[PDB]
């Protein structure tokens, strides 16, 4: 695991400022050593000289089934543990049910289409539903009551706590083998929180921190990371180790396409959404 | 689960500021714990230091039948409890009668296409009467008098007063199960108050916070949200989870299209308006 | 001198990139600049006779395209250990130009404490083009880059590194301060065409290279 930020006190920083770092959620020395001086300087009383000391002294220490075989075959087995995946499309194209299916199935053995561990569900949109989680759990044979907690939960309602929950995971995601992280409607908070067209630079620089912590967690704990993107950009196409477009036919018929990847060709697969979560295009 | 703002005052915020949060639409810790400082700073008389104290203290804390079976079958069961759904349409589409129907039918058993709870009925337009509900109730087998108590009625003439009636919803919806939340001609008070071309950005901000209030309330209480809109804005076409288009079919018979939905089929169904509320068409 | 990982492109470079110099490459989209740089990141660790530099690489990524497995394959092609190669290629992705310039400070300060042969800056201009995309504030972006380029030249003398930077075309500020520039064209296959764009000390000649299983090499056509 990572060097926890508590050790930085033995490296020299006063314990009060180390606790102000832990109150910023910065619970690892590694999780500050790979970030700019500004993120420390912005903490109250932790000046430029303290950020100089923090980073100098830091160097003393520093596949999951979507529930659909066809969508998993577009994913060449399902979501890889230790990655970011992004899916984008119009409203109700599948995001919440994709997430509820993955948040459960990541707890399976890897052979059974799992990642052998817990999920975090950073719900930007209030669409966590115990009924829907239990419907996937009883289908895939996981303990339904434990799924409600192994899917570790909080509603996010600004990008800041959508992102500071990743810093809380720099503690909490040490504490078990998480297989997965979900941020559901991840881009919507960058559109609600910075909506005046004089404010967009704050969306950009805040989105960089968020995507940094996603890929860090994917390297730091080996989590898969799933981010769902509303439609009615290229930085998220960079961070996503493969990108995906979601569409629809008549009935609950769905299609996904790989649209960007350095590794995989542009390819398509057919799926559906059911009373028991995401599934194949059966009839 | 939900996070009510009735917890905030006891942390140190004075009750009249918590009432300014509720009457501005921040009915919840799920609207102030994980929120941008600018949104709190925008509220009347609340300072930046009081917004800081609100955030620090809150961080210590944290399908219904339309009466037409054919339109419900197009909706694959009816209006979803814990969602926003928008209907927009042409002149004399009878939209208040659709709302009075939903206001009655939300009280029914869910298997009948019910919702098992009350409706709010925020009015803008004075098209409501208790009599309207009485003649509707007696089709569905509800008591007309209890239907009035189950359809909490008040009219607003301006969008602040309308936002205050969503405060009345936010406080009172704890005392019984609401299945539904109506705002009849919801956009019309923005059109009365913000008819001046240049004020569209303030309408959009006030209406965006109002749409969020409806969404939080839907997430907090499991209410369906029904909002009726006028054809000669587009913010409601994606803040609603599916959009419905009403045109002037012949007599009181009106055509509905699902105008956009990447889940429910984007087809059409035909329905009639009656003293008994909305029903299916007979030739 | 430090090998590009192509014998042809090195003989075009009169033995490879110089210790104590800046060089650049640019070309069309998806032309493999990262795979040239991943090769350089391993090959600068080699004995100087192999076109080595006997030292670490900094990998100032801008774009998240860095992967361990490509470095493992390049390592075993040269006979280097893959995990030594990962330990010898220091990685962090600059998400903005300020972070790119701060990563020159992380590079230089810790390079007082260790021997680097090379600094890579991969899609370097993308941060300048995403933090300052509009025409409204060009002198700030340009002087922030002029600082960054002085710092590259200062590092190249202070620690002896070769410096390689990578750039996108469908700027001219680097054309005088750089000691050679390369142009990459869109030839067919995973084989690609390289030419010296300009050099005060080298021929305007061509080298043919490919994306192999083991990073970038000479074309095996």
């Amino acid at each position: 695991g990572p060097q926890p930020i508590s050790r930085l006190e033995q490296c020299g920083i006063n314990a009060n400022d180390v606790k102000k770092l832990e109150e910023a959620g910065f619970h690892t020395v590694e999780a500050v050593a790979y970030a700019p001086k500004k993120e420390l300087i912005n903490i109250k009383g932790i000046s430029e000289a303290k950020a100089d000391k923090i980073l100098a002294e830091a160097a003393k220490l520093v596949q999951i089934t979507t529930g659909s075989k066809e969508l998993d075959k577009l994913l060449q087995g399902g979501i890889e543990t230790g990655s970011i995946t992004e899916m984008f499309g119009e409203f109700r194209t599948g995001k919440t049910q994709i997430c509820h299916t993955l948040a459960v199935t990541c707890q399976l053995p890897i052979d059974r289409g799992g990642g052998e561990g817990k999920a975090m569900y950073i719900d930007t949109e209030g669409t966590f539903r115990p009924e829907r989680l239990l419907a996937v759990a009883e289908r895939y044979g996981l303990s339904g009551s434990d799924v409600l907690d192994n899917v570790a939960y909080a509603r996010a309602f600004n990008t800041d706590h959508q992102t500071q929950l990743l810093y809380q995971a720099s503690a909490m995601m040490v504490e078990s083998r998480y297989a997965l992280l979900i941020v559901d409607s991840a881009t919507a908070l960058y559109r609600t929180d910075y909506s005046g067209r004089g404010e967009l630079s704050a969306r950009q620089m805040h989105l960089a921190r968020f995507l940094r912590m996603l890929l860090r967690l994917a390297d730091e704990f080996g989590v898969a990371v799933v981010i769902t993107n509303q439609v009615v950009g290229n930085i998220i196409a960079h961070a996503s180790t493969t990108r995906l477009y979601l569409r629809k036919g008549r009935g609950e018929t769905r299609i996904c396409k790989i649209y960007d990847s350095p590794c995989l060709p542009e390819a398509e697969a057919m799926f559906a959404i059911n009373a028991d979560g995401v599934g194949d295009a059966k009839d």
